[PDB]
C-alpha cells in the first residue's frame, strides 16, 4: 500500500528512489497558478495508502516549502493512511546564519510546527543537526546519514596518509567520528583567532569534512590555509551542495582538487560545468530507509552491524 | 502602545497608512537570506505593545506569506502583547480557480491555520470573500470593504445613465447591492451560456462591478459584449489589482476606457504605462480601522449612520 | 470488524441501510431521562471495532444533535478502534438563512468543532453544501450525491420535452449539471427582481432541481411563475424533505404535479398523508459508501466510470 | 465595560440581576427558526467588553445548552473582551443517575469541553457537585454556594427544635455542615436498607437539606419515613427546584409542610398552583459575585467573615 | 508485536507478569543520574510494536511519574506503535486527603493531562475511584478490580459468619457490593460522630474492606471498637498497601488478626517483618488484561458471566 | 498586582528576592503529605493578580518539578491573572549528558511541554542553554545572564596577567566573549585528544570559566593540566553550583585556588566547610528583572547600554 509522490524540487532523486523501491511515482499535478500560488491535485486514490513525499526544501526554499504543505494537505482530504515526508534537505534549520540582534525567531521551529498542523505523520531527513530540531517535532523523526557514502567513496580513491581537518571549531566531532572510522587516521582542526591550523599537515593528503557547502567561503579557506604548508592534495565532502552566492567562483578559483557531495540538492547547471565538482548519490540508502519505514523494520540495523 | 511592521510586499500602502496615523514604521529589518530564506530581525523594544503588521499575500505570494509568518514569529517571543495582521488582500483565498480533480487542498484553511498556530491573535482584511473564510480562523477577522470608496469616486465623474453590470452570474450580489446604493439605478447580468446579456443597455454608460481583476479576460469579454449594443463608455472598478498573466495587452487591446482600482497589490510598472488604469488609496480607512482596532472602537460605526 | 449504531432521528434509514449490508443494528439503549436529557449506553462489545453511527440532525436538530455526541462519547470511553458520523442531512449548514445583523454566528463551524472535539474521525454526507462547510471539517469528509438517484428517477417518467429551471440565482451550477446530464436538454433561471423567468418555457414538461424544500415557498413561486406561461407538468426534485412550517398547505395550494425527495428526513405524517408527494432511498448508495470507507475502497468511483 | 446578555432559560432571573446591578440586558435577538435550529445575533458593540451571559442548562436541557454555544460563539466572533457564562444550574452534570451497563458516557466532561472549544473563559455556577466537574474545565470556575440564603431563611420561622436530617446517605456532609452552621443542631440519617432512619425523632422540626429535587420521591419518601415517628412538621430546603416527572402529584399527595427553593429553574406553573412550595432567590449573590469577577475582587470574601 | 518494559517502582510485579505471559521484559535501562534525575535509554527495537508500560506511581512518588514520563517519551521518539501504560495504583488521586483552604489544585488532572500530553494512548489501572478520575482522561482507561481476588480469598479461610463492615461512611457502596456477593451476608456501618458502629456485631466474624490502607489509623479504629462488643475475629482486605507514615506500629499494636492486600506497591521490609500481613498477587489478572487489551477481546467479559 | 511565591527548593534565595522587592512572600504552604506526594494550598487571594513563583529545578530534581507545576496549577484555578516561573537553573536540560544508544527522551521538550500544559505563562531563567531549549517553549522565555555578575567580580581582584580558557572545545564561544569582555585579554583552549592545551600559559593567571560545576572533574583536570606548565594561580568561575556526586572531595584534592559560583542552587552543608568555594548573588538582577517584566520595560536595557 506504499505510494510515492513527489513535487518540482528534487524529480531526478525522487526518480531514482522510484527506479529502486521498482514501482512509479504517483499521479500528481503540481503547477504553478498564474499568479504565482502553488496548484496541487492528487490524480490517484490514495485512501488507506501508505503514502511518501519526497520533497527537499532547497532554493527557491518558500516555494517549495509550500508545494510540500500543500501536497500535505491534499493527501489528507483525500483519506491517505500515513504520510510520510521525505525531505532530503531540511531548509530552515542552519545554525551557522546569526546576525546579532538577540530578537530573532526560530525558523525550524516554525517549520515543524506547520508540518505537524498540516497533518504529517513522520518525517525522514538526511544529515540533519542531530541535538537540536528533533526536539522541534512532535511527530517521530528518522535522521539518516550520508557519511557512510561518503566515507566508502574516500577509502576507494586511497588517499596516501589521509588526515581529517573540520573547517571550524564547531564542526569538530564530526571530524574525528570521521577519523577514527576511516581507518583512525590523524586529527586536526583550523581555528580562526588568520587562520590557526592545529596538528601536523606536511606530506599528507587533507580530507575536509562538512555536512554543508554554501559558498565556499570556510572550506576554500580552510583549503588554502593548509596548503600553505605543503599538504599533497586537498578534499572536500560534503553531503548538501546548497552552492549559493558565488560558490562557482570560489571553486574554480580555489586549491580544492576534487569537490565531493551528495544528490539532496538539484546542482544547478553552473556547477555542472565545473570538472573538480563530483556527486554522489542517495537514492540506495533512502529507498531503503523508505522500505524500512513501511514495514516497520530497524533503520539502525542499516547503518551498523 | 500601538507599533507599525511592514514586511517587503506593499511599502507604499504601509507609508501612507504610518503617515495617517502620525507615526513612522517600527524598525524590523526584513530581507532575504544568499540562499533564498526570509531573514527578520527585531531592532525595536516590542515588549507588552499593540503590533500591527502590514503585509498583503501578493505576488510572489509564497515568499510575501513566509515574511508574514516569521515577523510574526520574532514578534512573538519578544514578548508582544497583541499581534494583528493587517492583510489588504488575502492570496491563497480565490474561489474562481477550480481544475476539476476533486482530489483538491483547501489553502485558505492551511493559511488560516498556519497564522493562527504562528501566533496571529486578530485579522485584518480588504473585501474578503465574506461567507466562506471568516469560518476558517479561529481568530477574529475584521472585513473592511472598499465598496465605499470606490463608489464614491463613481459618484464623482457624473455618469450619464449608469447601469451596474455583473461581470458573470456568480458576483450579481455585489452589484445589486452597489446598484441599490448608487442611486437605485438599473440592473443587468452577463451570462455565459457565447455571451447572455440580460436587461437594458443602449446609449448609457455601464459600470461592470468586480472585487478582483487578474488578467482581463472575464472583464474584458464582458465590456466588448456589452459594447457590440452601443453602450456610451464602459468603467471597470475592481479592489485587488491582481493583473497577472498578460493583463497589460489585455487591457490595452479593450474597449474599456478607465479601469479604476485600489491599492491592496503594489500595481507593477508595466501597469504604471497604461494611460486608463487608475488606482485609488485605501490607507485612510484602513489607518482609521487599525485605530479603532487598537482602542476597541466600533470598526461597523465607520461603514453605516 | 464494522458495526452499525442508530439514535432516533432515521430508525427507518438506518434499518434500511442494516438489510443491504446483510447485517443487524448494534444494541444501543439511546433515550431520554425524565427531565430530558439525553441517556446513551451501549450493551454491546465494541472494542477495536470499526463503528459507523447513523444520525441524521434533522428536526428536533438539538436533541438529534445532542444524541449524536453522546453516542459518539460513549463509543470512544469504549475502546472503539474508528467512529464514522454517517450524517445523510447535516444540520446547522443552511446558507439560504441570512437575517441582517453582521454579529452573527458560524454554526456549521461549531458543529464541526465539537464533532471534532468529541471524538468523530470521519463524516459521510448526503449533498452537502460542497464549497465552505468541508473546510470547517479537520476530519476526512466524505460527500456523496443524491443527484444520480434523482436523475435515473427522472428519466424513468419520459417526460414530453423536459427543461431543468433553476428555482432561484444561487442555485444555478446544480442546474446546469443536471440539464447537461439528463441528454442535454435546455436551460432556465428564475429571477427575482416579481418573478423573472429567462428562457423558454412554453408546452413542455419542467423540472425544478433543487438540494432541500424548506416550506414550499420559492419553489411553489417558481412553478407557479412557469406555469402562468403554459408549462404542461412541474416536477420539483429535492434531496433533503426538510418541510417545515406549513410545507403541507403550502404543497396541495400549490400547481407542482409531483414531489420527489429522498428519505435523509423521516417525512412526518402530515406530508404522508399527500398524494403529490413520493419518496425515493439513499439506502443502497449509503451502505455501499459505508462498505467502501470500512474496506478502504474508492467512493469517488461509484459515482463514476 | 461589563454587559450582560440572556437566552430563553431563565430570562426573569436575568432581569433581576440586571436590576440589582443597576444596568439592562444587552439586545440580542435569539430565537428560533422555523426548522427549530437556535438563532442568535447581536444588536450591540461588544468590542472588547466584559460579557456575561446568564443562561441556565434547565428543560429543556439540549436547546438551552445550545442556545448558550451558540451565544458564545456569536460574542467571540464579534471580538468580545472576556466571556463568562453564568450557569445557575448545570445541566448534564446529575451523579444520582446510573443504569447499570458501564459502557456510558461522562455528559458533563462533553458539556465542558464544549464550553471551552467554543469559546468561554469563565464559567460561575450554584451550588455544582464540587468534587469531580471542576476538574473538567480547563477555565476557572466559580461555585457560590446557596446554602446561607436558604439558612438565613431556616433561622427566620422560628423552628421548635431544628434537626437536620440527610435524605440519605451520600449526601450526609452537607447535611452536618448546615447542622452544624444551624446552631449546632442535633443530626440524622435515612438509609434505605425499607427505610432505616438514624438517630432521635420524636416531637422535634425536622429540615430535609437537599441540593435538588426532580420528582419528589426520596425526598417524600424520607419525611413519610420520619413522620410515621411523630416529627411535628417538616421542611424540605432545595437550591434547585428541578421538578421533574409528576413533581406536583408527588408533593401534594405528601406529608411536607413547606418546600423552599431557589430560583435557578423557572418553577413552570403548575408548581407555582401549589400552595406549600415557596421560592427564594439568587439574584442578590449572583449580581455580587458578577460585580466582584468583573472587578478582580474576593469571590470567598462573600461567604465568610 | 507485544513488548514489556518496566521501571523501577514494582519490578517483581513486573517479571511476575512477565513470567505468565510467557515473555521477558524489554531492554531499557532506567537509571538515575549523579543529580538525581531520571536516566533513560531503550536498547531493543520497538518500532512499530505493542508497548506496555508496567509502572505504579507509589512512594516515590515523584521520581516514579517521572520514570513513567521519560519512558514514555523515549518510547514515543523510538516509533513506537501504541503506548499503553499500566499503572497498578494511580498516585495523585486520593479523595481522602482534604485540608481545607477552597484554594488547592487538583493533581490527579495533572498528572492525567501530563500523561496524555507526553504520548500515552491508554491506561490500565487497578481499583480506581471510578467515577471521577476516568473523566479527566482524553484517553481510554481500563479500570480492573482486585474484588475478585479478594473475595475468592475470604471464601477460602471459612469465616464463621461473616459481615462486612466498611470503615467509614464514604465507602458504604463497596461494602454492600462485597457483602452481597459473599453469600449474601449482613451488613454493618462505623461512623464517626467517637465511634458509632450501625448493625449487630457480636459473636460473627467482620471483614473491613477498602481500597486502601495508609497508616492503620481508621481500619484499626473501627476494629478496636467493632472488637469491643465481643467480635470473634476481625479480618481487613485492602487492595492498595501504601503502609505510609507509622503503619508498622499501628498494626503490630492492634486486634486486627490479619491484614490481606494485593502487590501494587512493593510491601517494604518492615511490613514483611509483621506476622499478620499477608500479601495477594493481581499478576494473573493483569496479565490476563494486557493479553486482551493487545487482542482486542472484552475487558469486561473477564469479570462476569 | 506583583506577588511573590516559593516552594522549597531555593527558599534564601527567594527571600532575598523579595527583600530587594521591598516586598513579602505570599503565603502559601507548600509541603510533602505522609507519603510522599506535594501539597500545596493557597492561603492568599491571587485573582487578576501577577504572580511569579520562585522555583529552581534543582536536586532533588523530581520533588522540586513536581512542587513547581503543582503550585501553577493551584495558582491557575484560584484565578491568578498571569503566572511567571522564575527558574534559576532549569534542571532537564544538560547537554552534556550522552550516552550512546539513539534511542532517548529530550528531557527538556517533555519538561516545557508540562510547564504549558499545566498553565504557565511566561518563564525566566539564568544561563541556559540559549540555542535549543528556548524553542522547545510556545511561551515566552527571558533568558538572563549571570556573566556581568561574575565578570565584575573577576575584575576586582586584580589579576596578574587574566587569560581565559574554555575548559573543553564545546564552550569556546562563551570564552571568547568572556575575554573580550575582560580587557580583551589572550586566550586558550583545552582540548582532550590526555589534555592538548592551546596558547600560551606560563607565569600568567588563569580564569577558567563555565555555566556549571557538576562534580569538578572537568575543571579539576582543566586546571592541573594547564598548572603543570607554571600558571601562578588558577581560578574557575561558574554560575549553576550543582556540585553533585563528589565535588568536595574533587575540589579539595585540587590545585584550583578559588571557586566562584552564583547562588541558584542551595549549595549544600559540605561545599560550605569548603575554604576555597566563595559565592556570590544573582538576586538583584533577577529583582530587576522581575520587576522589568512586570511593568513591560526592556529586559535587554538591563545588561547593555
Amino acid at each position: 500500500d506504499m505510494k510515492l509522490f513527489a513535487g518540482n524540487a528534487t524529480p531526478e532523486l525522487a526518480q531514482r528512489i522510484a527506479n529502486r523501491l521498482y514501482t512509479s511515482l504517483g499521479d500528481a499535478a503540481v503547477g504553478r497558478f498564474s499568479d504565482g500560488e502553488v496548484s496541487v491535485q492528487i490524480n490517484e486514490n490514495v485512501r488507506g495508502g501508505d503514502i511518501f513525499i519526497i520533497q527537499s526544501t532547497c532554493a527557491p526554499t518558500n516555494d517549495n516549502l509550500m508545494e510540500l504543505v500543500v501536497m500535505v494537505d491534499a493527501l489528507r482530504r483525500a483519506s491517505a493512511g500515513r504520510i510520510t515526508a521525505v525531505i532530503p534537505y531540511f531548509g530552515y534549520a542552519r545554525q551557522d546564519r546569526r546576525v546579532r540582534s538577540a530578537r530573532v525567531p526560530i525558523t525550524a521551529k516554525v517549520v515543524a510546527d506547520f508540518l505537524s498542523s498540516v497533518g504529517v505523520d513522520r518525517v525522514l531527513t538526511v544529515d540533519l543537526h542531530a541535538e537540536q530540531i528533533q526536539g522541534f517535532f512532535d511527530v517521530p523523526v528518522d535522521n539518516v546519514f550520508g557519511s557512510p557514502i561518503l566515507l566508502e567513496d574516500m577509502l576507494q580513491l586511497n588517499l596516501d596518509n589521509p588526515i581529517v581537518v573540520s573547517p571550524d571549531i564547531g564542526g569538530v566531532v564530526r571530524a574525528r567520528a570521521i577519523a577514527k572510522l576511516l581507518n583512525d587516521t590523524d586529527m586536526a582542526i583550523i581555528d580562526k583567532r588568520v587562520m590557526h591550523i592545529i596538528g601536523d599537515v606536511a606530506g599528507r593528503d587533507c580530507v575536509l569534512v562538512d555536512d554543508m557547502i554554501d559558498t565556499g567561503g570556510t572550506l576554500c579557506k580552510a583549503a588554502e590555509a593548509l596548503k600553505e604548508r605543503g599538504a599533497k592534495r586537498v578534499f572536500a565532502y560534503a553531503t548538501h551542495p546548497i552552492f549559493s552566492g558565488n560558490a562557482a567562483n570560489n571553486l574554480r578559483n580555489s586549491v580544492i582538487d576534487e569537490v565531493v557531495v551528495c544528490d539532496t540538492i538539484p546542482l544547478s547547471d553552473e556547477i555542472k560545468s565545473l570538472p573538480n565538482v563530483r556527486t554522489l548519490t542517495l537514492s540506495g540508502m533512502l529507498a531503503e530507509a523508505i522500505r524500512r519505514i513501511s514495514n516497520e523494520e530497524s533503520i539502525s540495523a542499516m547503518f551498523e552491524h
